[PDB]
Protein backbone atom coordinates (compact mmCIF):
# COMPACT_ATOMS: atom_id res chain seq x y z
CA UNK A 1 0.00 0.00 0.00
CA UNK A 2 1.12 3.57 -0.68
CA UNK A 3 -0.32 6.09 1.74
CA UNK A 4 -0.03 9.73 0.63
CA UNK A 5 0.96 12.54 2.96
CA UNK A 6 -0.93 15.03 0.82
CA UNK A 7 -4.72 14.93 0.47
CA UNK A 8 -5.00 17.65 -2.19
CA UNK A 9 -5.77 15.29 -5.09
CA UNK A 10 -8.56 13.74 -3.03
CA UNK A 11 -9.87 16.95 -1.51
CA UNK A 12 -10.37 18.61 -4.89
CA UNK A 13 -11.37 15.51 -6.85
CA UNK A 14 -14.97 16.76 -6.99
CA UNK A 15 -13.77 19.78 -8.92
CA UNK A 16 -16.73 20.96 -11.00
CA UNK A 17 -18.54 22.88 -8.22
CA UNK A 18 -15.35 24.91 -7.73
CA UNK A 19 -15.03 25.52 -11.47
CA UNK A 20 -18.74 26.41 -11.59
CA UNK A 21 -18.15 29.00 -8.84
CA UNK A 22 -15.22 30.38 -10.82
CA UNK A 23 -17.24 30.47 -14.02
CA UNK A 24 -19.78 32.76 -12.34
CA UNK A 25 -17.13 34.76 -10.50
CA UNK A 26 -15.24 35.65 -13.67
CA UNK A 27 -18.38 37.24 -15.11
CA UNK A 28 -18.27 39.77 -12.26
CA UNK A 29 -14.60 40.64 -12.89
CA UNK A 30 -14.43 41.49 -9.17
CA UNK A 31 -10.75 40.51 -8.87
CA UNK A 32 -9.42 43.04 -6.35
CA UNK A 33 -10.71 43.38 -2.77
CA UNK A 34 -14.10 42.23 -3.99
CA UNK A 35 -17.39 41.22 -2.39
CA UNK A 36 -16.34 37.57 -2.05
CA UNK A 37 -13.35 38.59 0.07
CA UNK A 38 -15.54 40.52 2.48
CA UNK A 39 -17.90 37.53 2.66
CA UNK A 40 -14.97 35.27 3.48
CA UNK A 41 -13.54 37.65 6.10
CA UNK A 42 -16.86 37.92 7.93
CA UNK A 43 -17.22 34.13 8.04
CA UNK A 44 -13.61 33.63 9.15
CA UNK A 45 -13.84 36.25 11.90
CA UNK A 46 -17.07 34.63 13.09
CA UNK A 47 -15.37 31.22 13.30
CA UNK A 48 -13.13 32.61 16.03
CA UNK A 49 -15.77 34.81 17.64
CA UNK A 50 -13.80 37.89 16.64
CA UNK A 51 -15.13 41.15 15.21
CA UNK A 52 -12.56 41.62 12.42
CA UNK A 53 -10.68 39.47 9.91
CA UNK A 54 -8.35 41.07 7.36
CA UNK A 55 -7.29 38.96 4.38
CA UNK A 56 -3.66 39.58 3.44
CA UNK A 57 -1.05 38.12 1.09
CA UNK A 58 0.50 35.41 3.26
CA UNK A 59 0.62 34.25 6.88
CA UNK A 60 4.21 35.47 7.13
CA UNK A 61 3.08 38.92 5.99
CA UNK A 62 0.20 38.74 8.47
CA UNK A 63 2.72 38.48 11.31
CA UNK A 64 5.04 41.17 9.91
CA UNK A 65 2.11 43.55 9.35
CA UNK A 66 0.92 42.95 12.93
CA UNK A 67 4.32 44.07 14.21
CA UNK A 68 4.15 47.11 11.93
CA UNK A 69 0.80 48.10 13.48
CA UNK A 70 2.38 47.87 16.93
CA UNK A 71 5.39 49.97 15.88
CA UNK A 72 7.64 46.98 16.53
CA UNK A 73 10.71 47.05 14.32
CA UNK A 74 14.36 48.10 14.28
CA UNK A 75 15.87 48.01 17.77
CA UNK A 76 13.03 45.96 19.25
CA UNK A 77 13.12 42.34 20.44
CA UNK A 78 10.36 39.78 19.93
CA UNK A 79 10.39 36.56 21.93
CA UNK A 80 9.35 33.38 20.14
CA UNK A 81 10.01 29.63 20.25
CA UNK A 82 13.16 27.89 18.99
CA UNK A 83 10.95 25.01 17.85
CA UNK A 84 8.85 26.26 14.93
CA UNK A 85 8.68 26.78 11.16
CA UNK A 86 11.13 29.27 9.63
CA UNK A 87 8.40 31.80 8.78
CA UNK A 88 7.78 32.48 12.49
CA UNK A 89 11.29 33.91 12.88
CA UNK A 90 11.41 35.23 9.32
CA UNK A 91 8.38 37.43 10.00
CA UNK A 92 10.10 39.07 12.99
CA UNK A 93 13.18 39.81 10.90
CA UNK A 94 11.00 41.05 8.02
CA UNK A 95 9.50 43.65 10.39
CA UNK A 96 13.04 44.72 11.26
CA UNK A 97 12.90 43.34 14.81
CA UNK A 98 15.35 41.02 16.55
CA UNK A 99 14.07 37.52 17.28
CA UNK A 100 14.86 36.09 20.70
CA UNK A 101 14.37 32.37 21.16
CA UNK A 102 13.01 30.29 24.05
CA UNK A 103 12.77 26.47 24.30
CA UNK A 104 9.62 24.42 23.72
CA UNK A 105 7.89 22.04 26.13
CA UNK A 106 6.15 18.64 26.08
CA UNK A 107 3.63 19.60 23.37
CA UNK A 108 5.92 21.49 20.96
CA UNK A 109 4.85 24.95 22.17
CA UNK A 110 6.80 27.75 23.85
CA UNK A 111 7.73 26.94 27.47
CA UNK A 112 6.08 29.62 29.61
CA UNK A 113 8.60 29.01 32.41
CA UNK A 114 11.47 30.01 30.10
CA UNK A 115 10.04 33.31 28.84
CA UNK A 116 10.92 35.76 31.64
CA UNK A 117 14.63 34.92 31.52
CA UNK A 118 14.66 36.09 27.89
CA UNK A 119 13.07 39.49 28.58
CA UNK A 120 15.22 42.60 28.21
CA UNK A 121 14.84 46.38 27.99
CA UNK A 122 14.33 45.87 24.25
CA UNK A 123 11.54 43.30 24.38
CA UNK A 124 8.28 44.65 22.97
CA UNK A 125 6.29 41.46 22.34
CA UNK A 126 5.92 37.72 22.77
CA UNK A 127 4.93 35.74 19.70
CA UNK A 128 3.73 32.32 20.82
CA UNK A 129 3.35 29.78 18.02
CA UNK A 130 0.35 27.47 18.11
CA UNK A 131 2.67 24.88 16.65
CA UNK A 132 1.41 21.62 15.05
CA UNK A 133 -2.07 22.87 15.92
CA UNK A 134 -1.49 22.77 19.68
CA UNK A 135 -2.37 25.98 21.53
CA UNK A 136 0.34 27.67 23.58
CA UNK A 137 -0.46 28.21 27.28
CA UNK A 138 -2.05 31.58 26.70
CA UNK A 139 -3.31 32.35 30.22
CA UNK A 140 0.28 31.92 31.46
CA UNK A 141 1.66 33.98 28.61
CA UNK A 142 -0.93 36.72 29.14
CA UNK A 143 0.12 36.97 32.81
CA UNK A 144 3.78 37.35 31.85
CA UNK A 145 2.98 39.90 29.12
CA UNK A 146 0.87 41.99 31.49
CA UNK A 147 3.56 41.92 34.18
CA UNK A 148 6.18 43.22 31.73
CA UNK A 149 3.98 45.46 29.57
CA UNK A 150 4.51 43.40 26.42
CA UNK A 151 2.29 42.98 23.36
CA UNK A 152 1.24 39.54 22.20
CA UNK A 153 0.99 38.48 18.57
CA UNK A 154 -0.34 34.94 18.15
CA UNK A 155 1.19 32.89 15.35
CA UNK A 156 -1.83 30.72 14.57
CA UNK A 157 -0.78 29.76 11.03
CA UNK A 158 -1.31 26.07 11.81
CA UNK A 159 -4.34 26.66 13.98
CA UNK A 160 -7.62 27.68 12.37
CA UNK A 161 -10.39 26.98 14.94
CA UNK A 162 -7.84 26.79 17.76
CA UNK A 163 -9.34 27.38 21.20
CA UNK A 164 -8.91 26.91 24.94
CA UNK A 165 -12.32 26.26 26.49
CA UNK A 166 -14.27 29.53 26.19
CA UNK A 167 -11.53 31.48 24.36
CA UNK A 168 -10.60 31.11 20.69
CA UNK A 169 -7.09 31.93 19.49
CA UNK A 170 -6.99 35.70 19.09
CA UNK A 171 -8.42 36.20 22.58
CA UNK A 172 -5.06 37.14 24.07
CA UNK A 173 -2.94 38.91 21.44
CA UNK A 174 -3.65 42.26 19.81
CA UNK A 175 -3.53 40.11 16.68
CA UNK A 176 -3.76 36.47 15.70
CA UNK A 177 -2.37 35.50 12.29
CA UNK A 178 -3.36 32.55 10.06
CA UNK A 179 -2.46 30.98 6.68
CA UNK A 180 -4.63 29.38 3.99
CA UNK A 181 -1.63 28.15 1.98
CA UNK A 182 -1.84 24.41 1.31
CA UNK A 183 -1.66 22.35 3.29
CA UNK A 184 -4.09 23.67 5.96
CA UNK A 185 -7.41 22.49 7.36
CA UNK A 186 -8.72 25.43 5.33
CA UNK A 187 -6.53 25.81 2.24
CA UNK A 188 -7.03 27.70 -1.01
CA UNK A 189 -5.18 27.29 -4.33
CA UNK A 190 -2.32 29.68 -3.58
CA UNK A 191 -0.71 31.76 -0.85
CA UNK A 192 -3.08 33.64 1.50
CA UNK A 193 -3.00 35.02 5.03
CA UNK A 194 -5.53 36.33 7.55
CA UNK A 195 -5.22 38.65 10.51
CA UNK A 196 -7.89 38.71 13.18
CA UNK A 197 -8.15 41.43 15.80
CA UNK A 198 -10.66 42.81 18.25
CA UNK A 199 -9.47 46.37 17.63
CA UNK A 200 -11.62 48.54 15.35
CA UNK A 201 -8.74 50.97 14.93
CA UNK A 202 -6.15 48.32 14.05
CA UNK A 203 -8.59 46.68 11.63
CA UNK A 204 -9.07 49.98 9.79
CA UNK A 205 -5.35 50.64 9.77
CA UNK A 206 -4.66 47.19 8.34
CA UNK A 207 -7.21 47.65 5.58
CA UNK A 208 -5.33 50.81 4.55
CA UNK A 209 -1.88 49.26 4.93
CA UNK A 210 -2.63 46.18 2.80
CA UNK A 211 -3.75 48.42 -0.07
CA UNK A 212 -1.01 51.04 -0.56
CA UNK A 213 -2.45 53.25 2.18
CA UNK A 214 -5.22 54.24 -0.24
CA UNK A 215 -8.41 55.45 1.44
CA UNK A 216 -9.82 55.81 -2.07
CA UNK A 217 -8.41 55.63 -5.62
CA UNK A 218 -7.16 59.24 -5.46
CA UNK A 219 -5.74 59.55 -1.95
CA UNK A 220 -2.97 57.79 -0.02
CA UNK A 221 -3.17 58.77 3.64
CA UNK A 222 0.03 56.99 4.73
CA UNK A 223 2.51 54.81 2.81
CA UNK A 224 1.46 51.16 2.74
CA UNK A 225 2.19 47.94 0.85
CA UNK A 226 0.47 45.67 -1.65
CA UNK A 227 -0.51 42.72 0.49
CA UNK A 228 -4.15 41.71 0.18
CA UNK A 229 -5.74 38.27 -0.11
CA UNK A 230 -7.01 37.59 -3.65
CA UNK A 231 -10.77 37.82 -4.13
CA UNK A 232 -10.67 34.77 -6.38
CA UNK A 233 -9.10 32.69 -3.61
CA UNK A 234 -11.90 33.79 -1.28
CA UNK A 235 -14.19 32.02 -3.75
CA UNK A 236 -12.28 28.80 -3.16
CA UNK A 237 -12.18 29.34 0.60
CA UNK A 238 -15.90 30.08 0.79
CA UNK A 239 -16.71 26.67 -0.68
CA UNK A 240 -14.14 24.62 1.22
CA UNK A 241 -14.85 26.17 4.60
CA UNK A 242 -18.30 24.57 4.46
CA UNK A 243 -16.33 21.46 5.45
CA UNK A 244 -13.81 23.12 7.78
CA UNK A 245 -15.43 22.11 11.09
CA UNK A 246 -15.90 18.48 10.02
CA UNK A 247 -12.40 18.28 8.53
CA UNK A 248 -10.91 19.55 11.79
CA UNK A 249 -12.93 17.32 14.12
CA UNK A 250 -12.21 14.25 12.00
CA UNK A 251 -8.51 15.13 12.11
CA UNK A 252 -8.74 15.21 15.91
CA UNK A 253 -10.48 11.83 15.78
CA UNK A 254 -7.61 10.31 13.83
CA UNK A 255 -5.09 11.85 16.22
CA UNK A 256 -6.94 10.36 19.19
CA UNK A 257 -7.00 6.92 17.56
CA UNK A 258 -3.24 7.19 17.00
CA UNK A 259 -2.71 8.29 20.63
CA UNK A 260 -4.67 5.23 21.83
CA UNK A 261 -2.96 2.84 19.41
CA UNK A 262 0.54 3.64 20.68
CA UNK A 263 -0.20 3.92 24.40
CA UNK A 264 1.44 0.59 25.26
CA UNK A 265 4.61 1.44 23.31
CA UNK A 266 5.86 4.19 25.64
CA UNK A 267 9.29 2.52 25.59
CA UNK A 268 9.57 3.52 21.93
CA UNK A 269 6.99 6.23 21.30
CA UNK A 270 6.39 9.41 23.26
CA UNK A 271 2.88 10.77 22.70
CA UNK A 272 2.62 14.37 23.91
CA UNK A 273 0.29 15.07 26.81
CA UNK A 274 -2.98 16.51 25.53
CA UNK A 275 -3.59 19.51 27.79
CA UNK A 276 -7.06 19.85 29.33
CA UNK A 277 -9.48 22.21 27.61
CA UNK A 278 -7.11 22.72 24.69
CA UNK A 279 -8.69 22.27 21.25
CA UNK A 280 -5.58 21.02 19.44
CA UNK A 281 -6.41 21.10 15.72
CA UNK A 282 -3.66 18.64 14.71
CA UNK A 283 -2.33 20.45 11.69
CA UNK A 284 0.28 17.68 11.79
CA UNK A 285 0.51 14.58 13.96
CA UNK A 286 3.97 14.55 15.51
CA UNK A 287 5.50 11.90 17.74
CA UNK A 288 8.85 11.68 19.46
CA UNK A 289 10.21 8.20 18.78
CA UNK A 290 13.22 5.95 19.33
CA UNK A 291 15.33 4.92 16.32
CA UNK A 292 13.65 7.72 14.36
CA UNK A 293 15.81 7.52 11.22
CA UNK A 294 15.28 3.75 11.04
CA UNK A 295 11.52 3.99 11.61
CA UNK A 296 11.33 6.65 8.92
CA UNK A 297 13.17 4.52 6.35
CA UNK A 298 11.04 1.50 7.30
CA UNK A 299 7.69 3.29 6.94
CA UNK A 300 8.82 4.81 3.63
CA UNK A 301 9.93 1.37 2.39
CA UNK A 302 6.41 0.23 3.29
CA UNK A 303 4.77 2.98 1.24
CA UNK A 304 3.85 5.43 3.99
CA UNK A 305 4.77 9.05 3.26
CA UNK A 306 6.10 10.07 6.66
CA UNK A 307 7.90 13.40 7.11
CA UNK A 308 10.09 15.12 9.68
CA UNK A 309 8.99 18.54 10.98
CA UNK A 310 11.81 19.47 11.32
CA UNK A 311 15.35 18.10 11.65
CA UNK A 312 17.22 21.41 12.10
CA UNK A 313 16.01 23.65 14.94
CA UNK A 314 15.75 27.43 14.48
CA UNK A 315 18.93 28.30 16.39
CA UNK A 316 20.96 25.80 14.35
CA UNK A 317 19.89 27.13 10.93
CA UNK A 318 22.56 28.91 8.87
CA UNK A 319 20.31 32.00 8.74
CA UNK A 320 20.32 32.18 12.56
CA UNK A 321 24.12 32.17 12.93
CA UNK A 322 24.38 35.85 13.88
CA UNK A 323 21.87 35.42 16.74
CA UNK A 324 24.72 33.78 18.63
CA UNK A 325 23.00 30.66 19.97
CA UNK A 326 24.82 27.33 20.27
CA UNK A 327 23.88 23.66 20.36
CA UNK A 328 22.90 22.96 23.96
CA UNK A 329 21.00 26.21 24.45
CA UNK A 330 17.61 24.63 23.68
CA UNK A 331 17.57 20.95 24.75
CA UNK A 332 13.89 20.34 23.93
CA UNK A 333 14.11 21.94 20.47
CA UNK A 334 17.31 19.98 19.86
CA UNK A 335 15.92 16.63 20.97
CA UNK A 336 12.94 17.43 18.71
CA UNK A 337 15.09 17.46 15.58
CA UNK A 338 16.58 14.13 16.58
CA UNK A 339 13.41 12.33 17.64
CA UNK A 340 10.30 13.51 15.78
CA UNK A 341 8.35 11.96 12.96
CA UNK A 342 5.06 13.01 11.39
CA UNK A 343 2.48 10.42 10.31
CA UNK A 344 -0.03 11.05 7.53
CA UNK A 345 -3.11 11.88 9.61
CA UNK A 346 -5.50 13.82 7.37
CA UNK A 347 -9.26 13.16 7.15
CA UNK A 348 -9.08 12.03 3.50
CA UNK A 349 -7.26 8.90 4.63
CA UNK A 350 -9.34 5.72 4.41
CA UNK A 351 -9.97 3.46 7.39
CA UNK A 352 -7.69 0.87 5.77
CA UNK A 353 -4.90 3.41 5.36
CA UNK A 354 -5.13 4.55 8.96
CA UNK A 355 -5.07 0.95 10.20
CA UNK A 356 -2.11 0.19 7.93
CA UNK A 357 -0.07 3.06 9.38
CA UNK A 358 -0.84 1.88 12.92
CA UNK A 359 0.09 -1.69 11.97
CA UNK A 360 3.40 -0.71 10.39
CA UNK A 361 4.44 1.64 13.22
CA UNK A 362 3.73 -1.04 15.83
CA UNK A 363 5.35 -3.74 13.69
CA UNK A 364 8.64 -1.83 13.40
CA UNK A 365 9.08 -1.91 17.18
CA UNK A 366 7.33 -5.20 18.01
CA UNK A 367 9.41 -7.13 15.46
CA UNK A 368 12.54 -5.17 16.42
CA UNK A 369 13.31 -3.94 12.90
CA UNK A 370 15.64 -1.45 14.56
CA UNK A 371 18.08 -4.34 15.07
C1 LIG B 1 4.12 28.10 12.32
C2 LIG B 1 3.98 28.86 11.02
N1 LIG B 1 3.98 30.24 11.05
C3 LIG B 1 3.90 30.96 9.90
C4 LIG B 1 3.73 30.31 8.68
C5 LIG B 1 3.69 31.15 7.42
O1 LIG B 1 2.48 31.00 6.71
P1 LIG B 1 2.50 31.28 5.11
O2 LIG B 1 3.03 30.04 4.47
O3 LIG B 1 1.07 31.57 4.66
O4 LIG B 1 3.39 32.47 4.85
C6 LIG B 1 3.64 28.92 8.64
C7 LIG B 1 3.49 28.20 7.32
N2 LIG B 1 2.10 28.21 6.91
C8 LIG B 1 3.76 28.19 9.82
O5 LIG B 1 3.67 26.82 9.79
NA1 LIG C 1 2.46 24.92 27.59
NA1 LIG D 1 -3.62 20.50 6.76
NA1 LIG E 1 -4.13 33.56 -6.64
Amino acid sequence: MRVPYSYLERQFADIEPYLNDLREFIKTADFTLGAELEKFEKRFAALHNAPHAIGVGTGTDALAMSFKMLNIGAGDEVITCANTFIASVGAIVQAGATPVLVDSENGYVIDPEKIEAAITDKTKAIMPVHYTGNIADMPALAKIAKKHNLHIVEDACQTILGRINDKFVGSWGQFACFSLHPLKNLNVWSDAGVIITHSDEYAEKLRLYRNHGLINRDVCVEYGINCRMDTIQAVIANRLMNQLETITEKRRGIAHLYDQSFVDLSEFIDVPVRREGVYHVFHIYVLRVKYRDQLFQYLKDNGIEVKIHYPIAMHLQPAAKSLGYQQGDFPMAEKHGEAVITLPAHPYLTEEEINYIIKKVREFYLEKHYN
